[PDB]
């Protein structure tokens, strides 16, 4: 079985020929159909040993679509080949939290060692994987694979993100959505889908900015020092109704206070190592709350697919080979993936 | 009318004109100290609202849609009435008041430590009843604001929550009570002073731990490792900021509510607990000061007052300052 | 001035001459812009006169816009010749309901004898008006009048009934609104800008259905005894949410038949005497159902918003003062592919 | 194993020597009390044509016990757990929020709750279908927590769909303070500053409401309506809990309830319904029938009974004495909830 695998701290990935696993009781396999590359990846990768986690080797991908290959003993509700994606943020299953289906913000996951898959447990960078419980699997019906592994983690993270403050963005509203990349462009989709609110959108790429267009934005700026002044023009002396921050450095988060309306809202959802907000008085406007998100709920990952299967979620992606693993997140690092990058086992 | 004023920046205060209505004008039955008035005189020249300044943003009083006679409490964070936030009576985050120069009473506008005093618009007076004044002045504020910090995030404090309240101040003391009214949340107080801590037990606090160092751990004992839904701090230095980025629970929320010029919360990856959101709230809106005064009105706000002649004012102060009132300071004309 | 009034208990309303009025102090004049002629007129104008509570006579008109003529004394915030809205359901100003806007859940107005504009106050059928106070006029800038009368009730009533229960229409959900005319057209727009529902229209005209397709449905079907099945047809087994903007006994009875577990129904419509029956086994467990009443003051500001962005289309025909009576007989009828607008 | 089931339909329930059952997924519990719902004595009264459940039932969908397995971990041998009665499909959009009770797929996948259609809990031991529907009680008093399953979840989330509205000023009208409706009041206030008003059919449930934290208390039938308004103003309570849904509290739930208010019909008359259109309620007043209540609200009810937020009374009974329980229930005269320990 081949598969992608992180392998030495400081080292780029490799293709690797390792055992085609079989699913414990209430454990299922899929036959990977497509498996979505995330920036977070990188992030990882670049991790000194001092700090890295995850495991030696790591079999990557937390972005994850398949088909029912074989049931563990006494898993019910899922049949052979039926469509499906992984509910990446795995959790209890059983504290408050995971109740309502908010596994992401789990209590106990920690504690019990449980990690998403492609961050301590095998990913879906592989022909084949496991997934730990049938809780995780959402269906897809028809949904091309391909448009659909993004939907896991460049979905579901915006769309948490968004419905964190959804009551804010009525008519009048505007929302800023920093960064389009992966989970950028889909943002401002999201954005359009789900609210009334004017969507402007910043990059530090003129050709990221007309993607940013092409998906949905109602104006897009330019990043940079000149960011704030050219949002505030288009605002009124207002200011925007909320901050969707998806590249999180200090200059971005700047921009970020800088612009945002009193009672609005900062979502910090990219990650630079020690970048963040600064939230006192005089310094944000008032009862602009700031947070940082993580991934997304059960719930929530079935309306990102129920939006994609509305057609309402245009997907931009681009396919690699299994061998070509490697060489998509040099692609991914450089810059140079219009959307998510996606490989097709 | 006496009125105590602000007429030199860096000293202390005071004889005015009796003013006239043509707008609604009140015979003051109390006034309220807040520590933001100590914040507003350690402003140097540059910073720093007119003078000469009338004192006093928290005011009730009784007028001399209203009956002549009317017992009624002022609405402090006046704004425009018209934006959106205005017209859901939020005028605490109006957005066209700084441009159209409208400022609080005692915070721009003649205020509340005078004998009388104008409030501009009908809609600024909120009906008390036969509450006692001097203990309705401070829901203006030491209740509306912590009030109005507790309502940005109450759905969170169902049953098994934990709430933290740092600084059992002014502010501080009624926010345990107003957790206790709505909330089953558990309710931890935190502070410097031995005594202050007795305070919060007194109106309700399900436990109360000496501020410093020990003050994270402790929390985190009486927590156990989830630590705490909600922290409120009302004393907003960087030392109970780190405490409360320390003690935070994930998907929890801080309100960063006291005042100190530079601190901030450091809201990023690894520095706080995912899912945990900040805010620094800014007073409160128009519903929300019914909702105090009907807690008030159904005995369930305890307050803790000390009373002061128009003549006291000055004095007053220093004993704020001091950190030497328990509970709020009121003046009575 | 020309004006359109009720002046007999059973008649039609006729064209009359009456003073020009003047503001108070406090109050503002609107030189009329536009007026919205909406079925509750029909339904107060149907209404026997031991029922009939409005005075005598009275002038019609409870959606209106226009521009700012007079200020009252003490009347700051707006300059003559601002182009203004005029919100509806006037409150109190003060009671907990007033403070957040809601003055349509005013406590304190029927106490106080305070009605709307065509609805116990004289209202935008004229050449002029009074509106009370300042904080029930917003601002609508350049919009074009004959669209912008309608947002005060066709836009305002929808855009509430549906704000009450948006966080249920995620996607993935559907929405039902029964009875495309004046609200149900809007109505369905708003359900498209504001939510990611799925939309069904519902009408007994085939007219109407081609026009709810027309401004963004995602289906449209007969109205009547067969228009269950096919609304389950079209879900599986239902429909999240149900606003029946004609609220009858069949329309209800369809909206109970279809409705989610855990969703809701709207009876926004009004057939006297008509009603849900919500208990034990003739609804689905969580349905809510509720009669809403107009709408709040954030709330047209936002519908206001909508119109500015280009997100609500509104299908009108326009008439002059004395085509008013004409109008109205032509909206009971049911020949107004709309709204119909008076332009003074 | 000793049970209390339902065998004939029209007949009294019987005490009844089966097998004690085997966990497959599941688990067995060792049931340590199981409280008597009114709802039963609904059930029992259903005619042979409408009556859907199956015989012979083991009665009972309040239960509490002590853990064997099934091949599934994460709880230990002898854990004390409530359980969740309203059981769901656990994968639908209603089911990931931890809404069973709200689960679509269920009448299709035709899944019942213990003791309503399932084997209950009035029995020495229980079988429990997945491990999500066990709630960690810790070391808390098994009869006292028995009602909170249902007595408790029930209230709890009919007064949760509107919280919102129960903000200091508000009033909150709960009527019939039996089984549900005194967990209800207590919940009312531990929740929320709504003042609460109890209205009941005899006085010595009146002292039981006030017992219980009632700020005030009500006889039930015409004069009711009259008495609230006296105590509202001329406002009317912002909410109104039914726990006993007859057209008459029904009826009486409409002529109190305020403009942008809530009626929340809980209890069963077969046949009875409110009302809802214009000028036979006030506008922006909502009604609904809610159904038990979700996970996460198990969780939070617990909580509430463990920080010594509710005092839940009962009566007990053994397993012989239930028969003669229900009747008790039926004609009314048990103070709370019975309870049943094995
Ligand atoms: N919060 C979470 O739960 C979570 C989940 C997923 C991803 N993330 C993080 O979000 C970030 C985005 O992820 P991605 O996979 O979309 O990466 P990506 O490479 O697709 O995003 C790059 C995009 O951001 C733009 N960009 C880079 N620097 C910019 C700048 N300073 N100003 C404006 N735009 C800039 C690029 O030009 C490009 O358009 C990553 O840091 C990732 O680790 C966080
Ligand atoms: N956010 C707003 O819109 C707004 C409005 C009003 C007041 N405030 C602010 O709230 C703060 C408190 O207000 P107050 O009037 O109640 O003050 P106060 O002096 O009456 O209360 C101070 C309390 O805080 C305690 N304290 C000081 N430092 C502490 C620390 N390190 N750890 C624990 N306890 C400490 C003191 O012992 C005392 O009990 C002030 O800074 C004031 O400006 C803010
Ligand atoms: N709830 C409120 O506060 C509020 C506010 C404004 C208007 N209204 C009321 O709402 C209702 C709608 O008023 P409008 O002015 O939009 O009416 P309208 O005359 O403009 O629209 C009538 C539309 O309803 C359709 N219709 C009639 N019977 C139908 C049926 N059985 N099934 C499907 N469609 C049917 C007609 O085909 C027509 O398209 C009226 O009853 C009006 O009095 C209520
Ligand atoms: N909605 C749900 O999912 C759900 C769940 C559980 C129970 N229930 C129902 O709720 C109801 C209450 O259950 P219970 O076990 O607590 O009943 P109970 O017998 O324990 O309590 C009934 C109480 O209501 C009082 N009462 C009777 N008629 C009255 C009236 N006319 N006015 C005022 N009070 C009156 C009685 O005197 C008694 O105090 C039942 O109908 C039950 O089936 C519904
Ligand atoms: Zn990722
Ligand atoms: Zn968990
Ligand atoms: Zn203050
Ligand atoms: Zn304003
Ligand atoms: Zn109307
Ligand atoms: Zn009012
Ligand atoms: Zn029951
Ligand atoms: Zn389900």
């Amino acid at each position: 079985m081949k598969a992608v695998q992180y392998t030495e701290i400081g080292s780029e990935p490799v293709v690797v020929d390792i055992p085609t696993p079989t699913p414990g009781p209430g454990e299922i396999l899929l036959k990977v159909t497509a498996a979505g590359l995330c920036h977070s990846d990188i992030f990882v990768m670049d991790m000194p040993a001092a700090q890295y986690a995850y495991g030696l080797p790591l079999t990557l991908g937390h972005e994850g679509v398949g088909t029912v290959a074989e049931l563990g003993e006494g898993v019910t509700g899922f049949g052979v080949g039926d469509a499906v994606a992984v509910y990446g943020p795995w959790g209890c299953g059983a504290c408050h939290a995971c109740a309502r289906g908010r596994e992401n913000y789990c209590t106990r996951a920690a504690d019990l060692g449980i990690t998403p898959p492609g961050l301590g447990s095998p990913g879906s960078m592989a022909e084949y994987m496991i997934v730990d419980s049938a809780r995780h699997l959402v269906p897809i019906g028809d949904l091309d694979p391909v448009a659909a592994a993004p939907l896991t983690d460049a979905g579901l993270t915006p769309y948490h993100a968004i419905s964190r403050v959804l009551p804010l963005l009525g008519p009048g509203s505007t929302a800023v959505v920093i960064g389009v990349g992966g989970l950028g462009h889909v943002g401002i989709q999201i954005l359009r889908a789900v609210s009334a609110a004017r969507v402007i959108a910043v990059d530090l790429d003129d050709d990221r900015l007309a993607l940013a267009r092409e998906v949905g934005a109602d104006a897009a700026v330019k990043s940079g020092a000149g960011a704030a002044d050219a949002i505030r023009e288009l605002t009124g002396g207002q200011g925007a109704t909320a901050v969707f921050d998806f590249v999180g450095a200090q200059s971005t988060i700047d921009t970020a206070q800088q612009v945002v309306a009193v009672d609005g809202h900062i979502s910090v959802v990219g990650i630079h190592a020690g970048a963040h907000a600064k939230v006192g008085f005089f310094m944000i406007p008032f009862g602009a709350s700031v947070v940082t998100p993580y991934w997304g709920t059960r719930s929530e990952l079935m309306e990102v697919v129920a939006l994609a299967r509305a057609g309402r979620l245009d997907i931009h992606t681009e396919t690699f080979t299994l061998d070509e693993g490697p060489a998509a997140y040099r692609r991914l690092r450089e810059g140079s993936i219009r959307g998510r990058g996606v490989v097709v086992p």
